[PDB]
C-alpha cells in the first residue's frame, strides 16, 4: 500500500526565489503577493537575537530581489504577518491556483514540494508529528518550501518550512506565520520533544489492510477506551479520543470491525509483535495515513 | 526521504482515451496520444485478444480523446508493439522537453497515478528485479506513466498496462515493449519471487555513512563470491563487478572499500537492526540508486 503525494503542478507554478542581502530562500507567489519566512531579512549576526520589527523598518523594497525563473518581480510593498514576510510585487502570478490557507493538527498529512532557491526539486508525502516536527528531506536551501493538500482544484496550503532542528527534523509555520510547535525563528538552543506514534493513523492503516484482504491480526476480542489508552501510553502511542473513534466509523461500517475491536488487535500487536508476519508487506506499523486518507484511497 | 519528481510537466500531458465502453489514460506529447492498446478491448476480449483484428475494425472517430473539457480530434492511428499511437488535430501546447528511455530493473522513477485522465497522486518507486511495480489503490490507472526529470527534460520510461494477481503492476516502455515476460492478455501470469536490489542497499548505506551514521560497520571484509553466496540466502540480487565499479565514487568519498561495506551488509542481514534506524528507516532501503545517492 503505497503512500502518494499530491500532484505538485499547481504549486510548482507558484515557487519563486527571494533574496535579501546575502540570504536566499524560497517564496510562494500567489496573485500579487510573495510569502516567505521573515528570517530572510536577518543576517547571521541578527539571527542570534533578532528584533524583526526594527530590522524590517530598516529595510526598503529595493532590499528584496524576487525572481520567478528568469524574470525579476519588482517589490512594491512589504509587511509581516507573524513569522511570514509578505512582499507585494509588480505582477499577479498568472498561474495562481484556487487556494486557501489552512492550519492542520498534529498527525494530519500533507505533501511537501521541496525546492532549492526557487526551483522545485522533489515532492513527498508526510505527517505532522505529534511533537510538531516534520521528518523531512535532506536539502540545504529548502527554507520557504511549502506543504499542501489538494481537493478538486483547490490547493490548501498548510505549512512553510522555516528551520532545521539539531535532530535533523524540520519545523515551520502555517501560511499565516503561526509556528507549529514550541519553536522560534532564532539561532538558539531548541529541540524536538519526545515523539510518539500517531495511534489513530495506525488504526486507519490496519483498516486499509483489512480492506486489502490482510486479516491475520484480527482477533475475537474487544477492549475499552480507558484500558487501551493505558497500553498506548506504555508504548509511546498517542491517546485515542472519542472523536478519533467517530472519525474511524466509516471504516468500521465498511469492514465490520468495530474500532475498539481494532484497538484490541493493535494492543495485541504491540505486546506480542508480528510473529514473523507482515501487514501490508510491512513488518512495521505505519502511522502516516490519516483516516481521511484511507477513506479517500480505499473506499 | 524518498522523493518523487515534481509532476507538473507530466500533469499537462495526461488525457482520457475512450473506445467503446473502455476508458483509460493517455499521454499527449506534440500531436500524438500514447495509450495501452488494450483500450480497444472489452473484458471478454482480454482472454484471447487479436489486436490486429480488433484494430483494423476501428476508425479515427471510434477514439474519444478528452484533455480536460476539450475533445481532441483523432486523425490517424497506429499500433507499435503494445502501445496505441493516436495522431490528433492539435499539438499539446504544454509538451515538455522529453525523451523515451527503456530502463533496467533496479532503476528508479516517479509514477503519476491517474484516473480517467485526471492526475491523482505521485510516488517514487523502483522497477523490481521481477519486472513489476508495487502500485497504488486506483482501479482504472492503466495508461499512467513513469518518468525521471533531468535538467527540465522528462524521460518517460514506463506505462502501466496490467494488474497482476498479487496486486503489483506490469507495463511497457513508451515504444510498447513490456518489461519482463508479461503480456497484455488476461492469462495466469504472476510476478515471480521478488528479490532485494543489493547495489541500491549498498549505495544507501554509503549515503548513511556520508550523513554521519556508522553504527553498522564492522572490522571485516569479504570476497565478492562469499558475499553473493550469503546474500542470495536472503533473496538479495547478486552483486556484479559492474556494481562494484559503480560504487567506486562513494567508496572513495567515505574511505570504506566496497567489499568492506558488503561485509557490513552481511552482518546487518544476520543481526537485523536491534531497534535502531540507519537514516530514518527501520528497514534496509533498496529504492535509491547509486546515481540517486551522490546528490
Amino acid at each position: 500500500f503505497r503512500k502518494m503525494a499530491f500532484p505538485s503542478g499547481k504549486v510548482e507554478g507558484c515557487m519563486v526565489q527571494v533574496t535579501c542581502g546575502t540570504t536566499t530562500l524560497n517564496g510562494l507567489w500567489l496573485d500579487d503577493v510573495v510569502y516567505c519566512p521573515r528570517h530572510v531579512i536577518c543576517t547571521s549576526e541578527d539571527m542570534l537575537n533578532p528584533n524583526y520589527e526594527d530590522l524590517l523598518i530598516r529595510k526598503s523594497n529595493h532590499n528584496f530581489l524576487v525572481q520567478a525563473g528568469n524574470v525579476q518581480l519588482r517589490v512594491i510593498g512589504h509587511s509581516m504577518q507573524n513569522c511570514v514576510l509578505k512582499l507585494k510585487v509588480d505582477t499577479a502570478n498568472p498561474k495562481t491556483p484556487k487556494y486557501k490557507f489552512v492550519r492542520i493538527q498534529p498527525g494530519q498529512t500533507f505533501s511537501v514540494l521541496a525546492c532549492y532557491n526557487g526551483s522545485p526539486s522533489g515532492v513527498y508525502q508526510c505527517a505532522m508529528r505529534p511533537n510538531f516536527t516534520i521528518k523531512g528531506s535532506l536539502f540545504n536551501g529548502s527554507c520557504g518550501s511549502v506543504g499542501f493538500n489538494i481537493d478538486y482544484d483547490c490547493v490548501s496550503f498548510c505549512y512553510m518550512h522555516h528551520m532545521e532542528l539539531p535532530t535533523g527534523v524540520h519545523a515551520g509555520t502555517d501560511l499565516e506565520g503561526n509556528f507549529y510547535g514550541p519553536f522560534v525563528d532564532r539561532q538558539t538552543a531548541q529541540a524536538a520533544g519526545t515523539d510518539t506514534t500517531i495511534t489513530v493513523n495506525v488504526l486507519a492503516w490496519l483498516y486499509a489492510a483489512v480492506i486489502n484482504g490482510d486479516r491475520w491480526f484480527l482477533n475475537r476480542f474487544t477492549t475499552t477506551l480507558n484500558d487501551f489508552n493505558l497500553v498506548a501510553m506504555k508504548y509511546n502511542y498517542e491517546p485515542l479520543t472519542q472523536d478519533h473513534v467517530d472519525i474511524l466509523g466509516p471504516l468500521s461500517a465498511q469492514t465490520g470491525i468495530a474500532v475498539l475491536d481494532m484497538c484490541a488487535s493493535l494492543k495485541e500487536l504491540l505486546q506480542n509483535g508480528m510473529n514473523g508476519r507482515t501487514i501490508l508487506g510491512s513488518a512495521l506499523l505505519e502511522d502516516e495515513f490519516t483516516p481521511f486518507d484511507v477513506v479517500r484511497q480505499c473506499s
